[PDB]
């Protein structure tokens, strides 16, 4: 009963924090709740799919309040589980966790949503996907690999850099008279900036023998350069997930 | 004789099931006529080229179910080479798998299509392409590359998935009044969708100083990101390799 | 004299042949001549910068025929010098190869060339690229890196290719009827396959919500896929460095 | 006092030179400087934001010499911090280097700038930030990656430019006569180059049955091609990183 008690409320304390295998499922199941609601607010805002989303939204908005207001009760009063929190002092100074705060906040700034406004709808929708990531997992290894690889980053970057201004100056003197497309060296930077990144639009392009021949030659070098940092992390990850498996197996 | 029964009958079960060095050529030019199968029948849809391909297709159609039903009977018979199956219980059982009644029903249905035309035979095309994996061998190995790289796949979208958000919107308020390309936030995912994948088809872009300054900053952070992941899946295959080959060094 | 004719020619067959330091600046002159040949063809097909480049053609044409058929006497005069040839039996043998054989031949046609002329002209200057690479070291090693990930490259291959026929078939149906750029299967599996190979030229794209929400799950996951090959051969040559320079480190 | 000369002079040779932990905020905010004075020529290029950008220019363009001049007598009189450099020996054969020669002069032409005017004030910008690596650590780098990856980056650029050749060659014969996009083997060759590097601007594509089946298998082989020195320079960093960091673990 009371033994049931404490285990009970632990139990609620790890899966609504750190779970393992199976309330995962459970964190999913929200996930997709606020995707299904994000993806619907993206279709209500074009006024011939309006009135076929507005009372889906209403609904699924306030099925989102109750899930989230029930999780965060959970989460202050099962805060006793671990060795900490327990009575008042413990729990008073748990909320004052940064996190804790922002959550109580958006909350009441939610109900007060149900009392600028499909824009700042946008903005607390953009904000609920940001509390899907709790203890900053996703952040703290980005920021991890991209710190070990700091020096490499930087010199994919610089050069990538000289390299588009270079090539954005030349191919701006090789075609500014012929091409209309390129008229002042904003419009070469864009170009520039945008073919070396291999999105090419197409509506900045050389129509020139001097301005092909000069593009020629620095889209085989930079487009390595300005797609190295992708690799340099894909590998940076590849290797640490490697390194640590290696050390699993001990 | 009987010998050379026993021994032939388990070499016919060995080439249509795991061949190593000579039987592939054999599946090689069976996946090579389903191939040609397919680009006919894509050839075939557009009215220019119709009556010269429609006999080509019928004669080849045929062919492909003369083929595959010999393999699918000579795959129940064969079915006693290895120790488990003979008789009657050990094949009755074996046909029971999934594999095996998924083949036995397309094979009578493609029966019944010489017996939602073109779309079905569109649909059935598909499908014995995914006959050209029986052991599921490609699935599994990509499944289990993925699941090692899990947390890394997870940031990589997660991060990236935030950065189209936000570059959506900034860029939507940036330029709803002056650009036509953009007028709901519908467009402006859109765009984001197909920039940070670096496709850039070209008809969304920014025609803003806001805009583009935008654009600038959050296409160097945000394509690296929607980039990652081919490159740790790739890093994780390469790895995957290597390490399987040092085993072999032992 | 007769001993410098002998460390001559010896040494006259290893600049020819495998060089390791200095007559590699040499091979690099003969490889911008013949380059410059070709970028000059490239500018003479156009009409408008026509008389401005034949003689030059005329003049660096000479020069190439001149300049090879010294290398190639050379190459059968200097090839005494291993073990093997001399005389007139190991010769006659050496140019027996298959290389030599093809190079003769190609030197008299080019001078048959001097004695489908343009297009021709095209087909030989492809050739004498070709010529650049003797031991075929860079197919070589292609194809040892290839051969040694032909699982995953097959995987990558086999899964991007059911990605493009599923995506590109639903396509079709979502917007068939709504969108001009599609009318067939044909124009559906071009968009596909120009999509995920993140090209994007811009001249198909879905239209509808139907489409354009089908196609923003399978660029996702398609684009990695078909980018897939790129890294795993990227981290296939950079582990097989890493490895051979651990190897000369013993 | 002059001891406190001494350990003074040192510490601003330090943090001018070599920073570790806390002068490279300085140099940050140096660079920082710079920037927006690149960014706003940009701006001041385009003569519907010209009068809203000048004075700002001067202003920042001023400072600039201030800063820079500062730095640059700071460089020459705290030279004698380390062991060779002292009294006017050392100092003079130190501004015989090529660094300091080149600043000093760029410093004075910059005072003439204040003294082809916005074409080379765009020529000296894109020079103050070859400035910002003083010890060419970014190009050091580079270099030596590049190098040790030579066979790889050769077979793939010499591979890659075989099959750009040949897929611009065939498919000019399929379309010449049916599409205006290709006319000369100089745009087939555009086209080739600028599909193979996946940018894709969308103004030359295939538009015949022959040609889009013949860019349809060289897409798949070529594009992987024109990707790979991305790759094998990404894995080569990530490479020497974590051997690096090996050492550090001893
Ligand atoms: O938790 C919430 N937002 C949030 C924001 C930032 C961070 Cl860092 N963590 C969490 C939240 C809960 C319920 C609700 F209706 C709205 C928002
Ligand atoms: O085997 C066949 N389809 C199939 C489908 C799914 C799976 Cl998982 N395995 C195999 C098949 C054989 C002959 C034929 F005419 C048509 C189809
Ligand atoms: O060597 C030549 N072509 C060649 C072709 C194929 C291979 Cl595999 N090796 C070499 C060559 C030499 C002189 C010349 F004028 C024209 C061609
Ligand atoms: O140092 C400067 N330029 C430079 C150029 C090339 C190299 Cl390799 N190193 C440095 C510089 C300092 C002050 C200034 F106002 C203008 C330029």
């Amino acid at each position: 009963r009371n033994a049931f008690y404490r285990k009970l409320q632990n139990f609620l304390y790890n899966v609504l924090e750190r779970p393992r295998g199976w309330a995962f499922i459970y964190h999913a199941y929200v996930f997709l709740l606020v995707f299904s609601c994000l993806v619907l607010s993206v279709f209500s805002t074009i006024k011939e799919y309006e009135k076929s989303s507005e009372g889906a939204l209403y609904i699924l908005e306030i099925v989102t309040i109750v899930v989230f207001g029930v999780e965060y009760f959970v989460r202050i009063w099962a805060a006793g589980c671990c060795c900490r929190y327990r009575g008042w002092r413990g729990r008073l100074k748990f909320a004052r966790k940064p996190f804790c705060v922002i959550d109580i906040m958006v909350l009441i700034a939610s109900i007060a949503v149900l009392a600028s406004a499909l824009r700042s709808l946008r903005f607390l929708q953009i904000l609920r996907m940001i509390r899907m990531d709790r203890r900053g997992g996703t952040w703290k290894l980005l920021g991890s690999v991209v710190y070990a690889h700091s020096k490499e980053l930087v010199t994919a970057w610089y050069i990538g850099f000289l390299c588009l201004i270079l090539a954005s100056f030349l191919v701006y003197l090789a075609e500014k008279g012929e091409n209309d497309h390129f008229d002042t060296y904003a419009d070469a930077l864009w170009w520039g900036l945008i073919t070396l990144t291999t999105i090419g639009y197409g509506d900045k392009y050389p129509q020139t023998w001097n301005g092909r021949l000069l593009a020629a030659t620095f889209t085989l070098i930079g487009v390595s350069f300005f797609a190295l940092p992708a690799g340099i992390l894909g590998s940076g990850f590849a290797l640490k997930v490697q390194e640590q498996h290696r050390q699993k197996h001990f």
